[PDB]
């Protein structure tokens, strides 16, 4: 049970695989954020005052919404990496707070991110055709 859920954030013994990634202009803290679960689900949301990593944090809540018990939350965010991993049930960022509460009523989500911007679940060397849109990730 740990603090408020099963501290995973790393390779899980055997949990469902989920994706999480959103693009929202950091400089303005706004844009889109969605996810795709192994059940073939796809959602999207707008960011408000949320940092680049928080854009993925909000989206993180998505993969955590239909996650279930134990899933693999693949999200590009070194911030969540720091907070979302540190049981942010009530620490630092406010987003991770909501994300954890949901993580509480479940098992565990493997949250990972490696220096880049195109390393998530299903991308296929393409995000959403960036045409100078105002949804760049810092």
């Amino acid at each position: 049970m740990n603090e408020l859920y099963q501290l995973e954030k790393e390779p899980i013994v055997g949990a469902e695989t989920f994706y999480v990634d959103g693009a929202a202009n950091r400089e303005t803290k706004l844009g889109k954020a969605g996810y795709v679960t192994n059940r073939g689900r796809q959602k999207v949301v707008t960011l408000t005052d949320t940092t680049n990593q928080k854009t993925e944090l909000q989206a993180i809540y998505l993969a955590l919404q239909d996650s279930g018990l134990e899933v693999n939350i693949v999200t590009d965010s070194q911030y969540a990496l720091g907070i979302i991993q540190a049981q942010p049930d009530q620490s630092e960022s406010e987003l991770v707070n909501q994300i954890i509460e949901q993580l509480i009523k479940k098992e565990k989500v493997y949250l990972a991110w490696v220096p880049a911007h195109k390393g998530i679940g299903g991308n296929e060397q393409v995000d959403k055709l960036v045409s100078a849109g105002i949804r760049k990730v810092l």
